[PDB]
């Protein structure tokens, strides 16, 4: 048996490029994992099976619909081997929070696999495995912080000088990112939204490990489409700063909103207050960076 902790994602910079066709957006993202995790254990056994425990786990698929059981069944593929292994998933990352939670279990199976049957094949091999299986596994692979410039290209680590505190939030729904895109969309024919910053200033405050040089440079170009959806998200992210947050932003399509804060004891205070205030089905506190899929 091997465990693997792997960690959730949230977006820190997201702009999202001109709709082109067949109504493509090319997004720059910086990507920040941090410590909400999934821990997954896997054993041999004489068949493929998958189970989760935790909050919303109820919620989630034990079949080909899960992307943790797909990455069983490529990672096997891929030695020529049968997935023949038993996953178990002690799930922590929130249940449809946006913070790409099955990517991370599928990262953390290639992982867990790799070790089990001792193989120890090179990560450029899991990260292609990783881009077959989706968008978002190369990232809780990779960890840390990232710049993720489109499709293919490698990410780019961001290395810090100092560990950051956050406040999440989650939503009681999300979005559909389908919707929020087509908003977009629309309000960029309609008007002129929110157009961020570059990302350079972005990784210089996560160099620095500086929240106050980081909090102003927070953006999700998406952010405006989603409140324009949901305006309750606005007096979220609000209530947020109200608390003593720096700065909030919606992460994504959502519904994670995401305040950074200017310490730990700072973040619980934020905490409190947000989970106190009622605004949010869920309020967590996390660290970032924390390390991609890893054995523990
Ligand atoms: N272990 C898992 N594998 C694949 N899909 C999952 C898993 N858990 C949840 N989902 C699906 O993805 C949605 C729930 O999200 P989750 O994967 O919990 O983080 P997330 O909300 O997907 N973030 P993102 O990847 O950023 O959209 C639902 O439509 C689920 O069916």
């Amino acid at each position: 048996s091997v465990t693997v902790r792997v960690p959730g994602k949230v977006n820190l910079y997201l702009a999202v490029g001109d709709r082109r066709e067949d109504g493509y957006h090319e997004l720059t993202t910086v990507f920040h994992a941090v410590s909400l995790v999934d821990e997954v254990t896997v054993r041999n056994a004489d068949v493929l099976s998958l189970e989760l425990v935790g909050e919303g786990a109820d919620q989630l698929p034990t079949d080909e619909r899960n992307l943790a059981w797909q990455a069983a069944e490529l990672m096997a593929e891929h030695v020529g081997r049968a997935p023949d292994v038993s996953i178990m998933i002690d799930k922590s990352i929130p249940v449809a929070g946006g913070m790409a939670g099955g990517s991370a279990d599928a990262a953390a199976v290639l992982v867990a696999m790799n070790s089990l049957w001792e193989l120890n094949v090179p990560r450029r091999d899991l990260r292609m495995l990783a881009a077959r299986l989706g968008s978002d596994v190369p990232f809780a692979l990779h960890g840390g912080t990232a710049l993720g410039t489109g499709r293919g290209e490698e990410l780019a680590t961001v290395l810090s000088r100092n560990t950051f505190h956050w406040v999440l939030a989650f939503a009681d729904s999300g979005l559909l990112t389908s919707a929020v895109y087509n908003e977009l969309d629309r309000l960029r024919e309609v008007g002129d939204p929110p157009r961020l910053g570059e990302p350079g200033p972005v990784l210089a405050a996560l160099a620095a490990g500086d929240p106050d040089q980081l909090a102003p440079l927070l953006g999700n170009e998406m952010q405006a489409a989603a409140v324009s959806l949901d305006p309750a998200l606005a007096r979220a992210l609000r209530a947020g700063v109200e608390a003593g947050a720096l700065a909030g932003i919606v992460s994504g399509s959502g519904p994670t909103c995401a305040f950074l804060c200017t310490s730990a004891s700072s973040a619980i205070d934020v905490g409190a207050q947000l989970s106190g205030a009622g605004v949010c089905r869920t309020v967590r506190v996390a660290t970032g960076p924390v390390p991609g899929a890893r054995v523990v």
